[PDB]
């Protein structure tokens, strides 16, 4: 419920592991905006994205954010992963309306939560959603791959240890090989 | 009221000369609609026309015809002197929605006749309005205009004597001038 002192029309970005909800989240305020009623909605993102997931979950009508440069009738815009819609392309598009930013995080073919705080910084409104629909948190599954993959994104923010978050210090350069793969001592998985 | 067992949405077009209410006409549609109630309308025209008066007498907003291209919102559109904009363009617009058509006629920088049945060819439900707004009909410095103008269309359909109407037997080719203007005879003022 975007009304208060500050402005009611602002810019929404919920940001999520996969099969978080996302998508249905921004389903629901399609409807729950009602043509006539709370208002129009509208619907954006890249090349496409399962789009059926959130119009299903919905007045959905899409027009992709070229096309969709057109002409504004809505009070509140949604677009799908937008992280993956080009910087100049999108900040337009917030300018003329209210809008639910979704994103993909911390899997495959999700956006760096590096390049993700750099995306948001050129606003922002940001919440995040935990908990998956189709599984019980914990699966057992779901940790092996994000282990196995290393979807894990902590360094951004900061390093759990001492240190970690901004690197202090004079920057070293050097060089190594994958063959610190293997050896797990010092220079080991974890370097690489 | 375009409801029938033909379609209820579909084209309708009037038109008329100057000083007819074409626009007063044209505007009272629009909250006659409401949004909410009748419905929401639409307008385009060409390079712009005063737009004032149709508004004045309105939900109406305006997007000019190219721009209009964009998205289909609208239950009823009206395009204020269609005649004037490209048929490629008039055309596809009509498709998407039911609409009012005005054209003024039988005037300066009005349309003729003429060409407005090949336009209306291109479709429709024509009306047209015989009284003017703003004086009483008869009045004598309006006939003055119209006679000195040479406002009258009448040959298009057909002519006023035995003859007129189509326009039958072998067509001759000739030239004559000017001077044709001053003789009022056989060639007069009234060949050319």
């Amino acid at each position: 419920d975007a009304i208060a002192e500050k402005t009611l029309r602002n810019t929404v970005t919920l940001t999520a592991a996969r099969g978080r909800g996302k998508s249905a989240a921004m389903g629901v305020a399609i409807a729950a905006a009602v043509a006539y009623g709370y208002s129009n909605i509208f619907i954006t993102s890249p090349s496409p994205e399962n789009l059926k997931t959130l119009f299903e979950f919905v007045t959905i009508q899409y027009i992709r954010p070229q096309d969709a440069h057109v002409l504004g009738q809505a009070e509140l815009v949604v677009i799908d992963e937008a992280a993956a819609i080009p910087l100049p392309l999108v900040k337009k598009l917030m300018g003329p309306y209210l809008v639910f930013m979704a994103s993909t995080i911390s899997g495959y073919e999700g956006t760096g939560r590096s390049l993700s705080l750099k995306l948001i910084k050129q606003l922002l409104k940001e919440i995040t959603l935990s908990e998956p629909i189709r599984y019980a948190q914990g699966d057992n599954v779901e940790k092996w791959l994000n282990t196995l993959l290393c979807l894990d994104a902590t360094l951004p923010r900061s390093k759990i240890s001492t240190t970690g978050c901004p690197d202090p210090s004079q920057c070293e350069l050097l060089h190594v090989n994958r063959d610190t793969l293997f050896s797990f001592h010092p220079v080991s998985e974890k370097f690489l």
